[PDB]
């Protein structure tokens, strides 16, 4: 029956992020998702968008135009990049500018763009705190995020008492996570 998605950092027309991540991300990326979101979506899903969704709303290339027709609800989590909402509400059902909370089979989920750290660079300290914040105040069990990018190495959202995964397409070959790999940790 009805199955949760969630994919993020889709980054579509960024042209440029194939200079800025060389290692993953490689032309006509665009497609290779719209393609694996194509072949596992059906009309009772829902896809949860967690951060960083179009580059530009130029729609040149019928990118958007074919996520809007793809089945399924969608829903979106507002990444930094995200500005414009009222371009967004046609291409998702609903927009929570921070996160949202969701339970499945029991457990309590947070989903936010931004982790409880970035392994890496931590850009946005204050909004990392917030996740955090939540997740304790609310009891959270997992959250799911976006936000860091695929590197040589391996999130930090491990240092703290926080179990996590990462939603960003340069993690998961570009392919949507199931609410089947959720379960796997319940």
């Amino acid at each position: 029956n009805a199955m949760m998605y969630f994919i993020s950092d889709t980054h579509f027309y960024h042209e440029n992020i194939i200079n800025l991540n060389p290692e993953v991300r490689f032309k006509g990326f665009e497609i290779v998702i719209l393609t694996n979101l194509l072949k596992v979506l059906k009309p009772e899903d829902t896809l949860y968008h967690l951060g960083d969704f179009t580059w530009h709303f130029n729609d040149k290339n019928e990118y958007l135009r074919i996520w809007k027709a793809l089945p399924g609800r969608k829903i979106l989590v507002m990444g930094n990049h995200d500005k414009d909402k009222e371009s967004l509400k046609e291409y998702f059902d609903e927009i929570y500018d921070f996160y949202k909370i969701i339970e499945h089979k029991g457990k309590r989920i947070l989903l936010s763009h931004y982790p409880a750290k970035d392994p890496i660079t931590e850009r946005y300290p204050d909004r990392q705190e917030m996740v955090r914040e939540i997740y304790f105040k609310e009891n959270c069990d997992l959250l799911i995020h976006g936000h860091v990018h695929w590197n040589r190495e391996g999130c930090a959202c491990k240092d703290y008492r926080i179990e996590c995964i990462n939603a960003n397409v340069e993690w998961n070959d570009y392919k949507p996570i199931s609410e089947r790999e959720i379960d796997k940790l319940i």
